[PDB]
This record gives structure tokens, sequence and C-alpha cells, in this order.
């Protein structure tokens, strides 16, 4: 995995935003993971997020005319994106987000890229998407902290039921099998850890 | 004289458009105009953090939570708080209202809010009784400009502050 990647779930780990461990999900399953973006809560939360979406945007290669968060949850996420771009990557884009009730910032036109933290049933796509529709712009792309790659209702994933419905590409900064990876890819600890105490004992203090 | 960041912070707002000096109506009169929707790009915004933040620090202000009310608050208080971060080393907590309940950091100790302008009333009264609502008290209230604040002040019992102010705007479109 990318760099990026990795410092995203050693963040998201840092701030509890990821947990490993037993955990029962209120939507059935009992997981070996659980994962809440709601928990990336302060200004330095914030400003790190912007940062690792606009990093997982710029290696997507996907071009967008402006960048939406739908209200509420993603109206911060886009801002913090908005702002990593224009001050790390020299990517001055428009940005646009929704009131519920109707548009603040730029105007909803041409390629559209949505920015949300999760997608769970659809369902903030779908209220956006009329908004683009009705704007006669198009859906380039979501964004999203992370792809679970899980199967839901049916077959295909929450992700891929949200391309199939909207025809859109959906981009994660870090899937299941990054925390796999990231998992696997660790330097056996207790084995080093003896070893650093050994050295230690011997030549410490 | 206005310190420089109250100079940059007019010279960016007069560039966008989104600041204006003469004689406007509200929904009443009022000599400047300022509406932070009107800022529509990431690099408007990442300014836009920079001098709230900058009016913040040099304010003094202690506080525990950065509040913005829906909806313009929201990505001021969320600009704001990366900024902060970012510039300042200031790792604040943030959390805003939905119209619609409370989203970000839980609400408690003081808490300064963040906002466009202070005709922003309803929205910002609101926001206020509700953090009051969660027995949280109020910092104050920081705009981009003003001189309705006495209104504010008075039944919240905070102060209002502001990047810069009417006498500011005047004198920088003297010089
Ligand atoms: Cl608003």
């Amino acid at each position: 995995m990318k760099a990026y990647q990795r410092e995203f779930i050693e963040f998201a780990l840092e701030k509890q935003v990821l947990k490993f461990g037993e955990f029962t999900l209120k939507s059935g399953r009992k997981s070996p993971y659980f994962f809440n973006a709601g928990l990336f809560n302060t200004g330095r939360d914030l400003a790190r997020l912007g940062r690792f979406y606009a990093a997982a945007l710029v290696d997507s290669g996907i071009e967008f005319d402006v960048l939406f968060g739908p209200a509420y949850k993603g109206i911060p996420i886009a801002t913090t994106t908005a702002v990593a771009l224009a001050d790390h990557h020299d990517v001055d884009t428009p940005y646009c987000f929704n009131r519920k009730e109707n548009l603040v910032g730029s105007k909803l036109e041409g390629r559209v890229m949505l920015v949300d933290d999760v997608i769970t049933a659809g369902t903030a796509i779908r209220e956006s998407m009329e908004l683009i529709q009705a704007n006669k712009a198009d859906l380039a792309g979501v964004l999203v902290a992370i792809d679970r790659q899980e199967k839901g209702k049916g077959e295909l994933s929450a992700i891929q039921e949200v391309e199939r419905d909207f025809g859109c590409a959906v981009i994660s900064i870090v899937s299941l099998t990054d925390l796999i990876t990231y998992l696997e890819q660790q330097g056996n600890n207790t084995e080093h850890l003896e070893a650093v105490k050994a050295y230690r004992a011997q030549y410490g203090i």
C-alpha cells in the first residue's frame, strides 16, 4: 500500500477511530474491527483527514470540476479536503454543499466529486444525485474513508450498489484489504521486543 | 494601525467581492455586506480559516470547543480548527449543529462560536441557546466584521469579536 494509506491506518488507530477486537455491529454481524470516522473530532484530526482524502483523490487521477459535501457530515469533510488540496497539492478546487430543505459555495456544474464519510445504504448519495441531476451536472465519483469490501443484503457491496445505481466510481482512502496488509506487514513485535530488552539489559542506562 | 492579518483579510475579502461597503438592506439597513457563502474555492476557505484563527489567537479568549452554527458556521469552524492546529499548534475540539442535534466533540466547558456576520442573528442565537441548553458555557462569538451585537452580548453574557471592524474597512478603502 502507499505511504498515505499506511499513515491513515496508524492515525485512525491512534485516535481510536479504528479499533481491533470483538465488536457487535448495529446491523446484524459480529465484527473483528470497529471503524467510526466520527471520532475524528478535533482541529488536528480534521487537518490530517483533509490531507488523507486529498491524497486519495490525487492518487485516483479522477478529474472533477467541483467537490461536493452533502449536508451534514459531508460538509466538514469536503471543507478540510478542499483546504488540503489548496495548501498541499496546489489545486484550487471549487466546492459546494447543500442546505436540507439551497446551495452554499460554487455552482453544481460539470463533473462533481462527492466526498463523505462512509457509504452505509447509499442514502446521502441518492439525495445529492437528485441535486446534481437537477443541475444537469454529472456524478464523477464518490470518495469515502474506508471501503469495507463486504457483501450486503444481496451479493454486491454497498459501494458496488452505489456504482451500479449512480454510474460513478467510488474512491476510498483505505480498504479491508489494506487493513490485512497492514496487520500482515508488521515486524514480529514480541520477537524484536525481547531482543531489544536483552540488548538493553547488557548495555543499558 | 490595524494588524497585518486585518489588512490582509480585507484585501482578501474584497477581491472575491464577498465583502462590500456601501448601503445595503437586510431583511433594516447596513453599511457593509459579508456572506461567506460567496467564497467558492478551497483556496478561499484555506485563507479564511487562517484569518479566523489569527483573530482568535489574538483575542486571547480561552475556549474548550470551537462551534459552528448551521449552515455557514460549519465550513468556517472546520477550516478555522484546521488552521489552529496547523499554524498555531492549537488542537481544538469542534462541534456544529443540524438545523434539523449535534455533530462532533461533546459540547462541554467553554464554547467559542464562529460565523460570518452577526446579523446571522437567528442562526447564532439558536446555536447559543442550544449550547446553553446542553449545560456548556459561552466563551463568545467571532464574526468576520462588525461595528445586534449589543443584544447577543446582553442576553447571553458573552463577547462578540470580529476579525476586522467597519472602521478598518473604511480606512483600508481610503489608503
Ligand atoms: Cl446559513
